[PDB]
């Protein structure tokens, strides 16, 4: 945990963020010495380190080239995760200018990433929202769906935020039943992924069909169907955990059929 | 979401919460009819259903018997999870009376559990803190530690909050490395469990010893060692994630060594 003024001798990867945006001059995550980005004398937070290079967060906005961290998703996974960290932390501090409990103004910790209240005894820590995402397998088929919320002509797997007081398993069961009306069996954890859009922690699952006919919630899904492994529609981009689930499923179907 | 004024014959379980506590008359969860608990004409929120009977949340404090939700942990998993949800929800609403962005007074969503601002478009959802917990295996042995944080003579597994921007995997490797100074491999997710103290979600993991020696920070642990599976010390009570992890680990050892 390092929170200080930037000197000429400071260098590395610079996450310059404001309101869920980051500064991408030339579509690049800023790299190099501080003076080369006019950051000398600017307050900054070291949010990590990638291959010897410190990753910094600067809470300011520029005039041009502000955009989504999704633009730099083709970088090393660890570096992308660190940039996402920058964006999330800036949005956290911005989200806690005032105390939710008593309405007084808050101030940063110096121990950790946290916002402490001057008046009352309350704290906040950056919010990570756990999410489930599951690829459901049926024999030689996988269930894929088009999403109502944002339309893209891409078919993908099922996802949803975990609720308070429920386990990941219950969250998969609940989300799947709510969206498609079917029941699954043989839940299988695969991996997890930080998804700063805005603040989700993905937990990825494989599952098999159990029973029920596909009955969709139109507020969430435009349509959903069983697609055989060999003849697939349009998939989410590689680099996302969704495509990865889809393709573990597919590779498995091929290998087994 | 459902949110109503309580009438004479409303019935079921009553999570009466305020400040990380719930009303536990004579040390049990209030069950029965509204009139029996003076809850008539009060705003309640249906937070779930258990065996047909609704589980309600009332945001008030009684003068006596306000305790920890862990006092009902040994009632079943579902009911305890719902009490946890009630307490956590109460804390959430209390934590978002004012908006952290602008400072104005927020309003509750009618469709979901959320706090909304009419001044700026921002909003908040209940905060769940992802937390890894890991049973580290080394052949027939499993790593057990004693915490300084609470000193009761119970040897349990390692755990730690997941950081912003890190995977569960990275979190396990990290916490293990900081607390014990050993490296792990072959992580296997076991299960998850909500843990309302105040508001975390445990992800239980098993790991195999890769390399390193036990070097601890005393700020976290009083001691830490390798215990063979059939010769265990005192463990956490049955009903916690920790004991499940340890028992499953021992079962695994049982499966590979006898
Ligand atoms: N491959 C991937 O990494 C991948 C794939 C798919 C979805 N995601 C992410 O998983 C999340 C889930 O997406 P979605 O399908 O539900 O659509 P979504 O992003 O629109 O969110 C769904 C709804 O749930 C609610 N919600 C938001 N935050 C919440 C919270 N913290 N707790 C409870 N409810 C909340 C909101 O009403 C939101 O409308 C999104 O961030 C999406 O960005 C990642
Ligand atoms: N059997 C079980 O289920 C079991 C077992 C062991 C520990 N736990 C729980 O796991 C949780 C965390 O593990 P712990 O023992 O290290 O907790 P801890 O509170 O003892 O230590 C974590 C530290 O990080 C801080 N912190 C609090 N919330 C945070 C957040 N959302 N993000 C980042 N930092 C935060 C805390 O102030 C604390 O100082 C605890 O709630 C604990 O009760 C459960
Ligand atoms: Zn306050
Ligand atoms: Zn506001």
């Amino acid at each position: 945990s390092m929170d200080r003024i930037i000197e000429k001798l400071d260098h590395g990867w610079w996450v310059v963020s404001h309101e869920q945006k980051l500064w991408l001059p030339k579509g690049e995550l800023p790299y190099g010495e501080a003076a080369n980005f006019d950051l000398v004398g600017q307050r900054a937070l070291q949010i990590g380190e990638w291959q010897g290079e410190p990753v910094w967060l600067v809470q300011q906005q520029r005039r041009h080239d502000m955009g989504s961290v999704r633009q730099v998703i083709d970088l090393d996974v660890g570096l992308f995760q660190l940039a996402g960290r920058g964006v999330q932390l800036a949005e956290f501090y911005r989200s806690h200018k005032y105390c939710g409990y008593c309405g007084h103004e808050m101030y940063p910790s110096k121990t950790e990433w946290a916002m402490l209240c001057s008046h009352c005894r309350e704290r906040y820590y950056p919010q990570i929202a756990p999410c489930i995402i599951v690829a459901i397998r049926r024999d030689d088929s996988i269930l894929l769906a088009q999403h109502t919320r944002h339309r893209n002509g891409v078919h993908t797997v099922l996802a949803g935020f975990v609720e308070v007081g429920e386990t990941l398993e219950q969250a998969v069961a609940r989300e799947v039943m709510e969206e498609s009306g079917i029941k699954v069996k043989n839940l299988r954890y695969v991996t997890s992924q930080p998804w700063p859009f805005p603040q989700s922690l993905m937990t990825a699952f494989m599952a098999e069909y159990d029973s029920g006919d596909i009955v969709i919630d139109p507020k969430e899904l435009l349509e959903a169907n069983w697609y055989r492994y060999d003849d697939l529609p349009l998939l989410p981009p590689p680099g996302t955990v969704a495509r990865r689930l889809i393709e573990d499923t597919v590779a498995m179907c091929r290998a087994e059929y």
